[PDB]
């Protein structure tokens, strides 16, 4: 169990991104490294990989896997994340008996709102042991949108074009008003070739109730002790086509908190469009008028390009024909 960091040979470490990463329109940065393993490698030997606060490796979520670095079709090393948020990785027997070996390996990696709160430049490195990479970029982070008492911010965290699936966050009231009766529903951005499918079997919703507005940064990031699940009290479900409807009912009727809504969702790979989506909150306000807000989340399903070009604003949508109604279609 050698630490053997320093003893790698022949290493490069980089970042490749645009000047400009947009989290909430699935951006992320790509940390490269590459390596020469000396022969003097064993089994159970290690090295590790500095990772910075300001990133989330592989993955928005916890849960996100490590990749293993390969060797031809045999896996060379498993990686793990320690308890300072660096990558261990350790190699396998194939050091055991292949000489001369050289690696190489490239991590997604995406903004982590705790540690850039707003709109800004942001340096960031990397490296293994004295090699090094730094760059700095622009991280950029949308107001939310807001029509009288409804406020809304929807986003776009990542995409998994292999698996055809998203990550998809709504930020309901995040201005903190108060609003009666509120209702949140997902469709396809109209007039435009979407490739999402909503529904039971393609959509999985979750919802957390935020303790206050003020515990929502500019970067849309909540401290876990500031929410907490309450999908248990929302009614979920999908009355018209690719659309997802939350009806919060909430014991008085009224929310005076923001609610974050997770949307895990998945694509059509057959669809030749991009994945567009409109969110669009429902709700009165005291003198019980009812108006809708909405908010347009696009991104292109290439995985070509990192991010950019896509699309992240408000809509004020056609208000609906009917009091307490949603709409089908959300257009306008
Ligand atoms: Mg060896
Ligand atoms: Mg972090
Ligand atoms: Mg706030």
């Amino acid at each position: 169990g050698t630490d053997i960091t320093n003893q790698l040979t022949n290493v490069t470490v980089g970042i490749d991104s645009g000047t400009t990463v947009y989290p909430h329109q699935a951006g992320y940065v790509k940390l490269n490294y590459g390596f020469s393993v000396p022969n003097s490698a064993v089994k159970g030997d290690t090295f590790k990989i500095t990772v910075p606060k300001e990133l989330n490796l592989n993955g928005v979520t916890s849960t996100a896997k490590v990749p293993p670095i390969m060797a031809g079709d045999q896996v060379l090393a498993n990686g793990v994340i320690d308890s300072d948020g660096n990558v261990i990785y350790t190699f396998t027997d194939y050091v055991n008996t292949k000489d001369d070996v050289k690696a190489t390996l490239t991590m997604p990696a995406y903004i982590d709102p705790e540690n850039v709160k707003k709109t800004g430049n942001v340096t960031l490195a990397t490296g293994i042991g004295s090699t090094t990479a730094n760059k700095t970029v622009l991280v950029d982070y949308e107001k939310y949108g807001k029509f009288y008492n409804l406020s809304i911010k929807g986003t776009i965290d990542q995409i998994d074009k292999t698996n055809n699936t998203y990550r998809q966050t709504i930020y309901v009231n995040p201005s903190g008003d108060n609003v009666i009766a509120p209702v949140l529903t997902g469709n396809l951005k109209p007039n435009t070739d979407s490739n999402a499918l909503i529904d039971q079997q393609n959509t999985s919703i979750k919802v957390y109730k935020v303790d206050n507005a003020a515990d929502l940064s500019e970067s849309y990031f909540v401290n876990p002790e500031n929410f907490e699940d309450v999908t248990n009290s929302v009614n979920i479900t999908f009355p018209n086509p690719n659309q997802y409807k939350v009806e919060f009912n909430t014991p008085d009727d009224q929310i005076t908190t923001p609610y974050i809504v997770v949307v895990n969702g998945h694509i059509d790979p057959n669809s030749k469009g991009d994945l567009a989506l409109r969110s669009t909150l429902y709700g009165y306000n005291s003198n019980i008028i009812w108006r809708s807000m909405s908010w347009d989340n696009e991104v292109a399903f290439n995985n070509g390009s990192g991010s950019g070009d896509g699309i992240d604003k408000p809509v004020v949508p056609e208000q609906p024909d009917e009091p307490g109604e949603i709409e089908p279609i959300p257009e306008k």
